[PDB]
């Protein structure tokens, strides 16, 4: 007796940095791994999602109809056809998804905001359980569906996200992302040259390291700790993505990571690079407009970021 839903998920950054899936259909992180979501202060930067009994199946991605490369919503979709069929009366549905302003962690986004809506339909399901159906589109779907600072342990035949520290927990904190015009690196052709590396069992058992470290300093809301590590795994992770033939940081990123180490001296602040041409910078609130101001960007843009919460709902139409 409902027709519609609509929901909404925020984007996510690495924070203990994945590499390599399980296989490409269910996509299971090979190693455990942890993530922030982000947004700008009005919550714009998201992506949102509608799901709406139709007469035939319709995929639409940011308004655009698709016909192929879109396997992994129709799955999701086919296993909780029964949750559509109780209150929508009817199995057939249909999908439709929009960016705004998304830098990188748009498909975890998409991915979380699939599962905002099935949950808003069906509310006792497992979230955790959904989630597990989730990463089929996004593998690091669970940081976005969750929200703030998450944990996401993986053996690589099971994953599990938990929830470490709310967004209220960095409300004393910013993330200056400056972004480049460098074409990125595939998901894919990292998952896919990084487990080629001989570092990459160490790479394994160092990721759960350090969301343990993290989890540790979350107990004191250790934040600056949090993303110095955050670095730390940066800088691991893509020496040895450089190692297998895949150099995300280019020469322009190289060179403002150069200056931001300059200024480090001067007041706090920690970077991250995930999988693509961005650099992502946290900063102490009372200096983030100062970073922000920076002339020499060496060709990037600058966007005003915030750690917020996890993917939500509407009320069913």
């Amino acid at each position: 007796t409902y027709r519609s839903i609509g929901s909404t998920a925020y984007p996510t950054i690495g924070v203990v940095l994945l590499g390599g899936i399980a296989n490409p259909v269910t996509r299971t992180p090979l190693h455990t791994s942890a993530g922030i979501a982000y947004s700008d202060s009005c919550g714009s930067i998201r992506s949102e999602t509608r799901i709406y009994a139709d007469e035939a199946t319709h995929i639409y991605f940011n308004g655009t109809e698709s016909t192929d490369d879109n396997r992994s919503v129709r799955r999701v979709l086919d296993r909780y056809s029964s949750v559509f069929e109780e209150a929508f009366g009817t199995k057939t549905v249909s999908y439709s998804s929009q960016n705004f302003g998304i830098l990188s962690g748009s498909s975890d986004a998409g991915a979380a905001s699939i599962g905002a809506a099935i949950l808003g339909l069906k509310p006792d399901l497992d979230p955790h359980d959904v989630e597990n159906d989730l990463r089929a589109v996004s593998e690091s779907a669970g940081r976005s569906l969750f929200g703030g600072l998450t944990i996401t342990w993986s053996d690589g035949f099971h994953a599990y996200t938990e929830k470490i520290l709310d967004p209220e927990a960095f409300s004393g904190y910013s993330i200056v992302a400056f972004a480049f015009d460098y074409q990125r690196n595939p998901s894919d052709v990292i998952h896919q040259n990084i487990v080629r590396s001989d570092l990459y069992p160490a790479r394994k058992k160092h990721a759960d390291e350090h969301a343990h470290m993290i989890k540790e300093y979350a107990k004191t809301n250790d934040i600056k700790g949090i993303f110095d590590l955050a670095q730390e795994d940066t800088e691991e992770y893509h020496s040895i993505l450089r190692g297998v033939g895949v150099n995300v940081i280019r020469e322009n990123m190289q060179k403002l990571i150069s200056y931001l180490k300059l200024i480090r001296k001067d007041y706090w602040n920690a970077y991250i690079v995930t999988g693509g041409s961005n650099v992502y910078v946290a900063v102490e609130s009372e200096n983030a407009d100062r970073l922000f101001s920076i002339e020499n960007t060496f060709g990037s843009k600058k966007k005003m970021l915030r750690i917020v919460g996890g993917a939500w709902h509407r009320r069913p139409e």
